[PDB]
């Protein structure tokens, strides 16, 4: 049992949404996830 | 590999959001999920 809540009516509680670059650009870049500190 | 997408910046891709009754009331009610047709 738990509090009352409904699944995301947008992402259907999946965990994936379209970036907002169109509205506001970004200032980041991709990289490689080395073994060191995987978490 | 897959298309580019970011996790829900609201539900953090968890799958739980506050209902919108405050904005718009509802006209539904709870019930029991009998064994017949579980899906
Ligand atoms: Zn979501």
């Amino acid at each position: 049992t738990g509090r009352d809540s409904v699944t995301c009516p947008t992402c259907q509680g999946t965990g994936r949404i379209p970036r907002g670059q169109e509205n506001q650009l970004v200032a980041l870049i991709p990289y490689s996830d080395q073994r060191l500190r995987p978490r």
